[PDB]
């Protein structure tokens, strides 16, 4: 029962956001008992993490996080390559990081975290918070996705190139 | 004051609960007045959200930042900075704020406040070819979002208010917007 539940409390950010959910909600929403969700998730942190790991977990691949991890490929190489990705997943699940851009909002072997601050080391991005650098990553790229689901251009206005450059810019030490 | 008693009200629920959790019975409770009370100030819940939107927003920026930020006589660069550096100031001495605007827009889901000044500032620079040509959002995006989450890790207790400068964080949201 894992997805039914998680796909409940996912509209429920949507539409309430992130503090909306309770389990009371959750179950009403799905049509079981309040104890039918104790079994998989105890209370609400627990919800909102694990939809947080579904959506989350979606965005790169067991694949994509290894190729991340290797040491051997050049840290602005890597950056480029975990944005595009986060960017392409984003327009294709444009409602995804309005789900974990929210939760972000109330709120494994590290490979991005450890990438950034590899990049800070090396003097290769600014010495900010590594949460700075994946904030504007994530909030450039959402605000993107939805002015194109809310019809404010076309998805053909903009390219990865674009967008990437205010980015890598922001990024990028000088 | 009984508005600014039922504004701090709506504001604590949206913190907790998001703007889904306002209701007139629920402030009152807060508040510790009766509902009726409540309904000579604000007709419903509505109001008494739109009402903390406009109070959070209209704080900040004044009326002579306003005025500065609408000189056509001073170069868009200086304009833009003086605009960041408020929006900065005015968010870790109100580290709740932009919370709250970002949690009510989420819900509603659709400036330069009345007259789009800072809106008119943006586009100004992106013609002058000062910023980068990437749409308004993009860059009122970058400004508030790098602010919200250096704000947000000083109430969290990641770093010092003073660990880093205007100039450290203006660095990259000024990169992030510049042209080139």
């Amino acid at each position: 029962k894992q997805v039914k539940i998680q796909d409940a409390v996912a509209a429920i950010i949507l539409a309430e956001g992130p503090a909306g959910v309770s389990t009371t909600k959750v179950a009403k929403r799905v049509g079981i008992a309040q104890s039918n969700v104790y079994l998989y998730f105890k209370n609400k942190q627990a919800l909102i993490d694990s939809v947080y790991a579904r959506e989350t977990n979606r965005i790169l691949s067991t694949t994509d996080l290894d190729r991340l991890s290797d040491s051997t490929i050049d840290v602005t190489t890597r950056i480029r390559l975990y944005v595009q990705q986060v960017y392409d997943y984003s327009l294709a699940n444009p409602d995804s990081l309005t789900i974990i851009q929210q939760i972000k909002a109330l709120n494994p072997n590290n490979i991005v975290a450890n990438l950034l601050t590899a990049a800070i080391d090396a003097k290769v991005i600014k010495q900010l918070p590594v949460s700075l650098h994946m904030g504007v990553v994530f909030s450039t790229i959402h605000t993107h996705t939805t002015n194109i689901s809310k019809g404010r251009y076309a998805q053909d206005q903009y390219t990865f190139g674009d967008i990437f450059q205010m980015i890598w810019d922001a990024m990028k030490q000088d």
